[PDB]
């Protein structure tokens, strides 16, 4: 048959923070990214953030 999956997602651009539980994309990563400690930091609860392999539209079962 034909291949869907191809793009979509790519390595980074989607952060997710585990203490307010919010989350980020690239351009909030140019933004939340610090010296300091050389990561991303939350912007409300300041706790850090990661990268979220489940933050994007996905197939959701059809
Ligand atoms: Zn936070």
């Amino acid at each position: 048959r034909i291949e869907t999956d191809e793009r979509d997602s790519t390595n980074r651009a989607s952060f997710k923070c585990p203490v307010c539980s919010s989350t980020f994309t690239d351009l909030e990563a140019n933004q939340l990214f610090d010296p300091m400690t050389g990561t991303f930091r939350c912007t409300f609860c300041h706790t850090e953030v990661e990268e979220d392999e489940s933050a994007m539209p996905k197939k959701d079962a059809r």
